[PDB]
This record gives structure tokens, sequence and C-alpha cells, in this order.
RNA sequence: CACCGCAGAGUAGCUACGUUGGGAAGGGAUAAGCGCUGAAAGCAUAUAAGCGCGAAACCCACCACAAGAUGAGAUUUCUUUU
């Protein structure tokens, strides 16, 4: 309700269009669709105004929830979103081949992956430094779980602290 | 004839104590559990909408039988009642 009562005013530059259920955004960065369901959104221009009919528990969140869905589309396509994943340990290493990443842990293998067109790719592994792997998207849905399907591959351990983290993002440690 | 009288072998067959093979590989929906985006509830939250993984368990998959499956299927050919 109160998250859903906001306006969504656009950074002009990107368009909006509205079907029969499913909404499209289109900016410089290709187009994303969406399927809503019990929302009344309607495109005046400038502004994005997005309603509901009843308050019976569901609607009142689907709202909200439209809401923000339709806010971060607009604030990605229009701009983007990123993240930042970094590799902590010894041996371990990154490389980049374009949209292909290729991690070496302490695993008796290596993991090549073949990210997605739609999410850039960049590694940063100067010197000695810990290797700094960067994606880049307007999908903040399938960045994220991008990331997630990167960062599962090791999970950072509280004794050490080795694992594939995110900068900033203070681990649970402990003694050992 | 005497346990096939006894004793030494023995092809075919039947067996193991012998030989060969099998429980391999690959899908779908999941349990415990692990996450993405996100409100209700301006925050938070793996969930309410929608998504990604997840076991010798379940449905395929492997082998055998199977249209009395009365819901009695299909195809090719022959003859059309001594």
């Amino acid at each position: 309700s109160r998250i859903g009562k906001s306006p969504i005013v656009i950074p002009a530059g990107v368009t909006v269009e509205v079907k029969d259920g499913i909404i499209t955004v289109k900016g410089k960065k290709g187009q994303l669709v969406q399927e809503f369901s019990d929302v009344n959104v309607t495109v005046e221009g400038d502004q994005v105004l997005v309603e509901r009919s009843s308050d019976h528990k569901d609607h009142r969140a689907k709202h909200g929830l439209f809401r923000s869905l339709i806010s971060n589309m607009v604030v990605g396509v229009s701009e983007g979103f990123t993240k930042e994943l970094e590799l902590v340990g010894v041996g371990y290493r990154a490389a980049n081949q374009g949209n292909k990443l290729d991690l070496a842990l302490g695993y008796s293998h290596n993991i090549v992956l073949e990210i997605a067109p739609e999410v850039s790719l960049e590694t940063i592994s100067e010197a000695g430094a810990n290797p700094i792997v960067k994606l880049t998207s307007f999908d903040k849905q399938l960045l994220g779980q991008v990331a997630a399907k990167i960062r599962g591959f090791r999970k950072p351990e509280p004794y050490k602290g080795k694992g594939v983290k995110f900068v900033g993002e203070v681990l649970r440690r402990k003694a050992g």
C-alpha cells in the first residue's frame, strides 16, 4: 500500500507500454517484459500509476510487488545494476575469455561458465590481491541468480574466510 | 548272478566347484535443506506472485510378459461359404 502508492516517474529516454496482461519496457539496453494479473497499471507518459481494486490480503501485497518490479525494470534498462564477487584464498584463479568465465579453485578440476549474453563479465587479478569478478546487467533477477550460482561453487568457510564472497559483506568467523 | 559283483576310465546330456553377463548411463516432479527478485509491514524476509538447485524414495528409463485392454488395437498379403 504505502510502497505502491508512490509514482514510478520515468528517466525520459525509456518507454513503457502495456498489453493484455503483459507490460513491456524499452530503453537503451533491451526490452524487458513482466506479467501482472491483479493490478491496474496505466502509463500517462511521464509517470506510471499502479493501483488495486480490493484489500484482500493478496492484492494489497501484489500492488507493492508489481510497483517495485516495474521500478526495478526501469532503474535497470535505463541504468542497469552490477555486482562484484571476490575470490579469497591461496591458489584461486579467475580468467575471462569474453562471455566465458574460468575459475580454478582448490578442486581437482576447473569450472568454465558460459554466462548468458545478457550479463557482462570483467575480471581484475592484477598482481597478488584477491581476484575480483564484476558482473553488470539490466535484469537484476538474472544477475543475482548468476552471482548466486557462481558463489555456490565454494561457500565461504568461517574459520579462515576462503571462498567466493562479495566485496565488503563481512563474514561470520569463528576461532578454530 | 553275486550292490552296476568289485575295480580303472568315460562321449552326448544334466549340473557347479566352472565360464560369461547384470545391477550402467540419462530425464521429470520433489522431501529435509540451499538461494534470486519482492511486498503484505517505506525496513527486514527463499514466498504471498514468479524463478534456480536438491536423495539409493516416486514417474520414465533396463529386462520379461501383455489387446479376454469386452475400451477385445494397427499393418502386409491371401481367400471372398464345404
